[PDB]
């Protein structure tokens, strides 16, 4: 399904890339997107897939676009256009200066101060989940750890019942990697339908959970509205149930296939934090964008008001121009460059919580299960979208090679 080429788009810039089903997906999602960085591909191309839109292929352009919110607005951040138009989460769908006031409040429920407060619970849950799997000698990492670890921590922070995970998780997945049963707009409404009654309930009987803090919060000295609160909590649910969950699987998949890298972290534990950064670069997984506020000449390309442009956060770090031998994983990499957590005024506010969950996972898993690998004959399949992920990751190991402690 290719949309008719717009009149202002030259044919030499056409590259029909499908962000929801890249043709080289079987080789790994990151490898599939990297095709946009081959020698014969321009720095900015137009794809006729998913309604038609621009795609910045190099970190230089991606960073520049994210810094220039006057021309590249977050008002319509998702492709396809229907999704981007329906997208109204706060503060991701806002541009400065109005965005800032809301970002401050959001930082209050996911900022570093909140991570320090969860420090104990994060550490405890990781050890508990891993210790329970250790004696089994096998696991389906995606649903046995990757999901429950980050999600239970989020559900506790938001004061929501763990039994609501299945439903909420399904909805958020439809917003980033839709299966076709629900449009972005339908998933958003379902999400709001779930939150509306909860927000009102907590505005009446204020609690200490993230939702209560947002619902009874203030934005630059004035009371937040129920509508605004709803839009903020919606974003929280999505950011709490998708990114970290998927990134942990890309990292564990890599460790399972690389006995040498596991040994390195076992013999030199002080490199874990640095390894986390190298993995964040190599297995970057987000790709959203912006909409043009007006006609604008960008790097020799004529963009028209209303045009959508995908600015893959994932591609900056894979750009050979930013990191030599980009597909190569080296924990000793001197200057690790990437935009995995975004760039510009929307720079991820939960990155401190994400790094903590990643580092804790690396340490506590290798400490107990230093030896493991992909299940016999298993073929790990990835899925592409606004947030890419791993469909399943069956792992196996010899229980006698593990250490309970
Ligand atoms: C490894 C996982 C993570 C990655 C790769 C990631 C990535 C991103 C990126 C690329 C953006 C900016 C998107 C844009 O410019 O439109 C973003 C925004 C944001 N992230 Fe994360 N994130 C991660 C984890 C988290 C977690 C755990 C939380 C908190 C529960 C969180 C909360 C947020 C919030 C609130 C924003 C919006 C800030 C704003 O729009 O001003 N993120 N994230
Ligand atoms: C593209 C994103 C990672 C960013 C934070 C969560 C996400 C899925 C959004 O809807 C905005
Ligand atoms: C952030 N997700
Ligand atoms: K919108």
């Amino acid at each position: 399904n290719l949309a008719p080429l717009p009149p202002h788009v030259p044919e030499h810039l056409v590259f029909d890339f499908d962000m929801y089903n890249p043709s080289n997906l079987s080789a790994g999602v990151q490898e599939a997107w990297a095709v946009l960085q081959e020698s014969n591909v321009p720095d900015l191309v137009w794809t006729r897939c998913n309604g038609g839109h621009w795609i910045a292929t190099r970190g230089q352009l991606i960073r520049e676009a994210y810094e220039d919110y006057r021309h590249f607005s977050s008002e319509c951040p998702f492709i396809p256009r229907e999704a981007g138009e329906a997208y109204d989460f706060i503060p991701t769908s806002m541009d400065p200066p109005e965005q800032r006031q809301f970002r401050a409040l959001a930082n209050q429920v996911v900022g570093m101060p909140v991570v320090d407060k969860l420090e104990n619970r994060i550490q405890e849950l990781a050890c508990s989940l891993i210790e329970s799997l250790r004696p089994q000698g096998q696991c389906n990492f995606t649903e046995d750890y990757a999901e429950p670890f980050p999600i239970r921590i989020f559900m506790l922070l938001a004061g929501l019942p763990e039994e609501d995970i299945p439903h909420l998780k399904y909805l958020t997945d439809q917003m980033t990697r839709p299966d076709g049963s629900m449009t972005f707009a339908e998933a958003k409404e379902a999400l709001y339908d779930y939150l509306i009654p909860i927000i009102e309930q907590r505005r009446q009987k204020p609690g200490t959970d993230a939702i209560s803090i947002v619902a009874n919060g203030q934005v630059n000295g004035r009371p937040i509205t129920s509508d605004e609160a709803k839009r903020m909590c919606g974003l929280l649910l999505v950011v709490g149930l998708d990114t970290v969950v998927n990134f942990l699987s890309f990292s564990m998949e890599f460790l399972a296939k690389s006995p040498e890298h596991r040994q390195e972290l076992i013999e030199r534990p002080e490199r874990i934090p640095a390894a986390c950064e190298e993995l964040l670069r190599r297995f970057s997984l987000v790709a959203d964008g912006r909409i043009l506020t007006s006609d604008y000449e960008f790097h020799g390309v004529q963009l028209k008001k209303g045009d959508q442009i995908l600015l893959p956060q994932m591609l900056s770090g894979l750009d050979e121009r930013e990191n030599a031998c980009p597909m190569h994983v080296d924990f000793s990499r001197q200057k690790v460059s990437h935009t995995t957590f975004g760039h510009g005024s929307h720079l991820c506010l939960g990155q401190h919580l994400a790094r903590r969950e990643i580092i804790v996972t690396l340490k506590e898993w290798l400490t107990r299960i230093p030896d493991f690998s992909i299940a016999p004959g298993a073929q790990i399949q990835h899925k592409s979208g606004i947030v890419s992920g791993v469909q399943a990751l069956p792992l196996v190991w010899d229980p006698a090679t593990t250490k309970a402690v």
